[PDB]
């Protein structure tokens, strides 16, 4: 049931850098209204790694009171430390989340086997949601080799693998030696391509402002019609090649400045501020969108 | 005219690692009857690389014997050489090749402008001949950024690009700005999601032993029927994992020894044999194919 | 006055991963003891990065305590969040530290100005302290080239560099460019090395329990004394072959407790213990280096 | 016997991109002039990957002809193909060269048994000759693991390893699990350092317009004056950073013809010429080390 394409959620701040509530629940209704099948909070996108924990559990907090219910709910509650990790875990369930995440633990280098137990201690934490595990070797710097995906997939309480790699030959090498696992893309600009490869969906930070095409495309190559899912992909991948260009978070939080949903579109330090000579595509586009 | 599914053409040699010109025919004749649409020649796959001018140009001269005007052929005639690959070049339109292509040279750091002179020379021996520019970053450890391929792409004779490379979001982002471009997909093992991202054919050595395989991914494709597509791909992809076990070109001459087309399968120094243990698979593979 | 060698200080646990305030007032001891010019707390090697900044800030607080007047000391104030490490750097003044230092942020791309804004920052908030820009590739994934170096090396405030890459000729170039620059060596396997390139001195995870070795180093250059450098140095390098095997942080942390200075020698999860196989040597070593 | 500081020999060519053979033993004269204890011939630094099988055994006769006995000849006989390597291995013992010499074949991937059965293939055509292993993971895109290197090491009939990598801990590890190999030290900006961490000779390009630079590091370390051995590094890395920006090959040429050693300092394609506003510098320099 959590087969799908949900948004890996903003997470919108104030003029002083404090969380903005009002602009969250907006965030959250907005994504609800464009048809996303569920919201993937706290993950690269929504900052979590500036943030604190005390923070990070407010807004699963907020979503819940907003979403649950409603739509999929998701909390990515990774961190380097499995204890930092537990106690989010611990959150997630208190608020009533369908399923938690955690990427790989950074920075340090850790096997094979700690990793392992690093997710197993969150599962435990978890009591009962589902475990996603969550690989992306371009932020994280963990290069996961098939092998050693298979063996963190085949955890008891693993039930999904958010796969934020462009490599398609292991995407359907995981589909092809684990047939029942849930698979989501994890890269927006392959999307259409992810599917056909084997993910059984998406997660993605650009779903925000379009999550109506990634659906688009899932409709589109369930109704056998590539041309279409062509289409759709790169009128994503010009976006994309803007977001990429102004900086993806910030980028797509102008954009829903403009489209009246977050109050101030700043990340926080050392995130800058978007370039001034930026705004007018990004303007643009957001009222592209709209209409 | 150019655009299609293209076999990377393997040099076939006897127990002494010489030539074996008998069974380079029959190999040719072989991928004829399985109705590809071309060969690209004297590329990696036909282990260019530990292999003389002269018997390079010799190749060239048999398969065209061969092939000309039966299905298209592409000759490689990349050398790290500017001399050299112009020399091969010459012997392609001499030997009535449709086009010619070379790999990014090697070994040595080269500049954006100091590969641009590359090709221009070779464009230039080629006296006529469209070229296909050559990217495959693993081998070459040359790693060009969408604006180096835009500036090769784009050199006056220039009329492909043979992408053997992952990223799919540099696939279709080099569609989306050279919509004229021929576009061959490197890997094979990707060659539906290549395809779906904006590549119109490929060239691959798989080719060689179930290049109708990729050729009804083709039309499934065309024909909208995205779920036989995968199948394809998937069958397709169980056979690369064996053969990259038992290591590709070995692998494929092995199995072509089953069907009959090749005499001695073997590649040459310091390329291995095949492991013993691998032969029952790679019989079992010829058997089944021989579907 | 911020030149020579340093040791990352661990910080120990007790079993159930809290601080173990007593064993961590031992090991400052510890170090003094061995003649070391001072400590560089809060880095990687204290698992910072597994601590909140409460815990940060208390294990400053104590590190003063112990240390203030007697060696040099230096807060590695460093989070991905600017305002974090603003709030880590004002307890460092407020904790009577020499210095602040800092990681360049990762997991999050940043571009070098939005880089100089966050050691800016942080340099405001030390009030006076001096900063010693970090950089350590292997683990942040962020790789500056000599130029960034140049840049963030220049700017107000900054008085040191710890670099903490193998790549000697890039050690020279800054040494060659900043001839003022305090320069510590960061791999403790190349230290002799280092130092012959252009380090100044060092802070290494191993002076904890063999400082007198790299002060020996440093004595044996300033005699002209290559032979018994190569000497000293090839001893460390095999001690360190073997903590890389163990696991570095646990590794020093079991020494340690062998030694009678720490009750625990367990590191954070997700760091798991050390494998039984590996306790005969390190008993040994620890033997030895007690002599 | 075959430690020492070796040149690698450049291959002066004329406007023809033909060998310049009278240039080429006024440059083999010229290195004799300066000191060397020998030369590497026919590897990277001789542009051989860029020239035939013939032009290679051409170049090896010619300087044996003008040194076989005045000093110590490696011939780089390296080449993808073990054949290729197997006739230069004879031509090499033809010419009396002392040892032989070659790089791990490049572009496509091989085992650490075929590179084995490689080495075993050529030292067996070397007759006698003893073989240099030659590791230079930034042109080959071979990364050789300490273990890997062990194994080819201690091959029948090798002799020594030409360390082309900025690794001094691995260099330091070679030494010490193999003190009786000979070891060259591969990256002349890290001379000083890599004979410190083991390496007891040194192999490089730069050698021929300052080899006594070299020699005079090796003796400042020996007479223990680390001071003027810093000196004298700090002063072959002005000189190499210079040659990095111009072209290396291209820039050492390029100083020989205003020493008047090289006729025409032109490599062959696809090296392009040095830029026009670099000569300034390059004759200032060639004046300067004229001395």
């Amino acid at each position: 049931n959590l087969r799908g394409v949900m948004a890996a959620l903003l997470t919108p701040f104030d003029q002083q850098q404090a969380l903005d509530k009002a602009s969250l629940r907006r965030l959250v209704q907005f994504n609800i209204q464009q048809g996303i099948d569920g919201l993937y909070v706290g993950g690269s996108t929504g900052e979590a790694f500036v943030q604190s924990l005390s923070e990070r559990a407010q807004v699963l907090e907020i979503v819940a009171e907003e979403a649950k219910g409603k739509i999929k709910l998701i909390a990515h509650v990774g961190c380097v430390s499995t204890a930092e990790s537990q106690q989010l875990a611990a959150s997630a369930k208190r608020h009533g989340f369908d399923a938690v995440s955690a990427v790989t633990p950074f920075y340090y280098p850790f096997s094979l086997e700690e990793h392992c137990d690093h997710y197993r201690a969150i599962i435990d934490s978890a009591d009962g949601l589902p475990m996603v595990v969550y690989n992306i070797p371009a932020l994280s710097g963990v290069k996961l080799t098939l092998g050693q995906i298979y063996t963190l997939v085949t955890l008891p309480g693993v039930g999904a693998l958010k796969q934020t790699s462009g490599d398609l030959y292991q995407m359907e090498q995981i589909r092809r030696e684990h047939p029942d696992l849930v698979l989501y893309n994890g890269y927006d600009e392959i999307f259409a391509s992810g599917l056909l490869a084997g993910a059984d969906g998406g997660i993605g930070s650009t779903y925000n402002i379009m999550g109506w095409r990634y659906q688009g495309i899932v409709k589109a190559l369930k109704e056998g019609d590539i041309q279409t899912a062509q289409k759709l992909q790169t009128e994503c991948n010009k976006v994309i090649d803007l977001l990429i260009k102004t900086g993806i978070f910030r980028g797509l939080k102008t954009v829903l400045h403009y489209m009246d949903v977050i109050s101030v579109p700043l990340c926080r330090k050392p995130f800058g501020p978007v370039d001034e000579k930026c705004l007018p595509e990004l303007k643009a586009l957001a009222q592209q969108l709209m209409q």
